[PDB]
């Protein structure tokens, strides 16, 4: 199943904001493995980062269908330091 994961437009405007990547993933895949997919394509260690879908933070053990993620979906990656 292929999802997507945008990062925050922020408070600034500008400089696009609807950039995705894409993810191979299934509905049993929890968000920790999602986490690890966006390490192999952004480089960002899993401990920094924090996933929204839904409004929600989503929480690492819970799975894609847990959260009624599905193909298509649109994740939102924001940075934990």
């Amino acid at each position: 199943m292929q999802i997507f994961v945008k990062t925050l437009t922020g408070g600034g405007g500008g400089g696009g904001g609807g950039k995705t990547i894409t993810l191979e993933v299934e509905p049993s895949d929890t968000i920790e493995n999602v986490k690890a997919k966006i390490q192999d394509k952004e480089g960002i260690p899993p401990d920094q980062q924090r996933l929204i879908f839904a409004g929600k933070q989503l929480e690492d053990g819970r799975t894609l269908s847990d959260y009624n993620i599905q193909k298509e979906s649109t994740l939102h990656l924001v940075l934990r330091l």
